[PDB]
């Protein structure tokens, strides 16, 4: 039973479901046409993406879907986060309607350009955009907890959009006290079972590595089983080849063992701004 939310509710007869978009990254998402969802163009049929439950969905899946939609209402609108457009919550299956990103997730996008070839400027721009996204998320008192290139969507205009809020939480001003991907987790998350914005900053470092390796798998050659021990010993990833010394030092800063010694997203945005405008 779902309470009605009139300002977000979209009519079912104005939604036409189409091609499935894949299953392993954001749950079951389907391409769709939504008539008059864009109020700037009230006549226009708009291409959208729709998240829904699969026939084999669990109670947790239903719970998570509702929760994720509510999260999207709380965080609000920002250029570098995926936009909620509407929802069908009454008299039928739960459909959550989000912005359509024609170029897929960042990991596949970058791997595919290992056919518009990535310049150095592009990789920095990509990095800036995501930092801006995270600066906003953190400013809304939201921790993401699953920041990876697989969870980033790319629009037609190559706009980076942070997505997948399945593990995202709204916290207070104090630390949030194993469903997180290990190779992306901060030590304090892995060992101490706490999460702050500075844990997201760690993850951002791993994302940075992903971007500059054009969609590489982190800690290459190293199984997840063995990463527990190596983190305790203070292992850090080597420098990517497409990466300047400057940008790798930013990477390494994000991978400081002491969370409060890592930069904030605000600082990351300022530094990347500088780097971007010079090159
Ligand atoms: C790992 C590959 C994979 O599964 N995909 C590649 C790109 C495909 N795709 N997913 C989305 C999405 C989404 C989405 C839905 C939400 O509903 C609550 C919430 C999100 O973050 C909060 C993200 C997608 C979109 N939106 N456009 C184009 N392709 C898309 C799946």
């Amino acid at each position: 039973e779902l309470p009605e939310d009139p300002k977000w509710e979209f009519p079912r007869d104005k939604l036409t479901l189409g091609k499935p978009l894949g299953e392993g990254c954001f749950g079951q998402v389907v391409m769709a046409e939504a008539v008059g969802i864009d109020k700037d163009k009230p006549k226009e049929a708009v291409t959208v993406a729709v998240k829904m439950l699969k026939d084999d969905a669990t109670e947790k899946d239903l719970s998570d879907l509702v929760s994720e939609m509510e999260m999207m209402k709380m965080i609000g609108k920002h250029k570098n986060i995926i936009h909620l457009l509407g929802a069908c919550t009454q008299d039928g299956p739960l459909y959550v309607i989000v912005e359509y990103a024609s170029k897929g997730n960042l990991r596949e996008y970058l791997r595919a350009r290992r056919e518009e070839q990535m310049t150095f400027k592009d990789l920095v721009s990509c990095t800036y955009q995501l930092a801006r996204g995270m600066e906003y998320l953190a400013s809304q008192k939201c921790i993401h907890r699953d920041l990876a290139a697989r969870n980033v969507l790319v629009t037609e205009n190559n706009v980076m959009k942070i997505a997948d809020f399945g593990l995202a939480r709204v916290i207070n001003n104090i630390d949030y006290y194993g469903r997180l991907p290990v190779k992306w987790m901060a030590p304090e998350a892995l060992f101490d079972r706490v999460y702050t914005h500075q844990s997201d900053v760690w993850s951002f470092g791993v994302l940075m590595w992903e971007i500059f390796t054009l969609g590489g798998s982190p800690y290459p050659g190293i199984p997840v089983e063995e990463l527990f021990k190596l983190l305790k010993e203070g292992h850090r990833m080597d420098k990517p080849a497409n990466c300047t010394n400057e940008l790798y030092m930013m990477m390494r800063d994000c991978w400081h063992a002491v969370p409060s010694q890592r930069p904030t997203f605000k600082q990351l945005v300022e530094d990347l701004d500088r780097i971007l405008t010079l090159t």
